[PDB]
């Protein structure tokens, strides 16, 4: 998987820029994961753990 910049993605502990990873899920982010980027991307949600 890749770690991707999200919408709230300011402040953030590690990874700060790049606390979330992309999501191959049609229904947003899969179970365990809560969003990062509610602006897509289009590949992949980018949501986090």
């Amino acid at each position: 998987g890749v770690p991707c910049l999200c919408d709230s993605d300011g402040p953030r502990p590690r990874g700060n820029t790049l606390s979330g990873i992309l999501w191959f899920y049609p229904s947003g982010c899969p179970s365990g994961w809560h969003n990062c980027k509610a602006h897509g991307p289009n590949i992949g949600w980018c949501c986090k753990k």
